[PDB]
């Protein structure tokens, strides 16, 4: 019951933030807290699991707007950087 | 530039050892990005980025029991009102 | 080029309906619309090929907010349901 | 209720004959939230009716030429029109 009374604290005490904290410490705050007071997502979320389909996406739709030529060209230079790195 | 991309992607394939899971991912996306463009639907949720985020974040804790995940919360809460102050 | 005139009236002459379609028409009439001007989706959205866990979240989402009991009574109700049907 | 559920649980695995596809979406429906209650998080998308919507229709479609599918739109667009009116 310490732990609870602690927690509640804590959780409101955070509001009171003077500054907002970057996204990767609100994504470890709300995993927590939902991790705490809920426990496990209950619920595979098509997808969310599909962790090749999503890789693709991210990787893919990160290029968005890149013309032809310049997605070319980039693609060059990165495949020219791998095989300088690793070898052929 | 046509013939040198041609010669890039196949030449890829003899790299003596496989890159990262980042430098793939670099890879892939500008090789979709060159010879199909951009995206052309949008595929549920991918934008809904609030609703990513969440469910990354607390997969990432998945397995955690009641009392570890309170305990931690508690020292993460902490560690942002000591880092940015109340 | 006949056929992209008659496409191009068919399209905006569709905006003067006097009522509005129902869901399943609007459907049909969206998917044509982009497999004739745009062709085939050219990238697989993560899970939206994971069959199997769309349809056990639809299934699921449907039953948002029914009580334990009731979803416990329904289960049965339809169990029993099967078992008629079908034989054990 | 609990142990006419149990006993209906274990039953049901003595079917005959499988069920089609929408009996089994309502008795696993029906099984989770009985057992598990609501779906504990927003999964990405499911909630983006409209995005979910589109690519479903738009998927339907998938492999049609593009005279096919313009002649389609048109008959589809003509009988929309008659149906309703303009
Ligand atoms: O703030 P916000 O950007 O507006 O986020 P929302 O309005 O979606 O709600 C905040 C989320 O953080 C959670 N949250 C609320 N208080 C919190 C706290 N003190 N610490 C960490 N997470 C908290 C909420 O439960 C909510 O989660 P949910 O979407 O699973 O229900
Ligand atoms: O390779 P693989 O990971 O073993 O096979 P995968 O099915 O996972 O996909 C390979 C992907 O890389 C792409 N690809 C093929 N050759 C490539 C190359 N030389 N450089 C970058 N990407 C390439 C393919 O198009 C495929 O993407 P897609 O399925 O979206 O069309
Ligand atoms: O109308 P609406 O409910 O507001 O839908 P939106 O604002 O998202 O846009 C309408 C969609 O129908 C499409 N559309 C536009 N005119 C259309 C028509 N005459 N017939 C069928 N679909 C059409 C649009 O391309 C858009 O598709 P997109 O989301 O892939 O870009
Ligand atoms: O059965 P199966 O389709 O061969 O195995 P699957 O992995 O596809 O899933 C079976 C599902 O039915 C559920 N289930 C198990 N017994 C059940 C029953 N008697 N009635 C309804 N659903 C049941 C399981 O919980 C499982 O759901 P989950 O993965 O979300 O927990
Ligand atoms: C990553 C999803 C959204 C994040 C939700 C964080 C929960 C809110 C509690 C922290 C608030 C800190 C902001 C004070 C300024
Ligand atoms: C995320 C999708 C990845 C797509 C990858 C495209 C293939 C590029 C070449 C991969 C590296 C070649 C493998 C050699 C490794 C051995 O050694
Ligand atoms: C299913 C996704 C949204 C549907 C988009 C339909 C395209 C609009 C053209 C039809 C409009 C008919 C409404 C007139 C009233
Ligand atoms: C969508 C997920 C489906 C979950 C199905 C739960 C199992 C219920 C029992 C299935 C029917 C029993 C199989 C007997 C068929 C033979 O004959």
């Amino acid at each position: 019951m310490a732990l609870q009374a602690d927690f509640d604290r804590a959780a409101e005490d955070v509001r009171k933030l003077k500054a907002r904290p970057d996204d990767g410490e609100l994504k470890e705050l709300y995993g927590l807290y939902k991790q705490a007071i809920v426990g496990d997502i209950n619920i595979a979320c098509p997808g969310m699991l599909d962790l090749k389909g999503k890789a693709k996406w991210e990787a893919w739709n990160l290029k968005k707007g890149l013309s032809t030529e310049d997605a070319t060209s980039a693609y060059i230079s990165k495949a020219k950087e791998l095989i300088e790195k690793y070898g052929i």
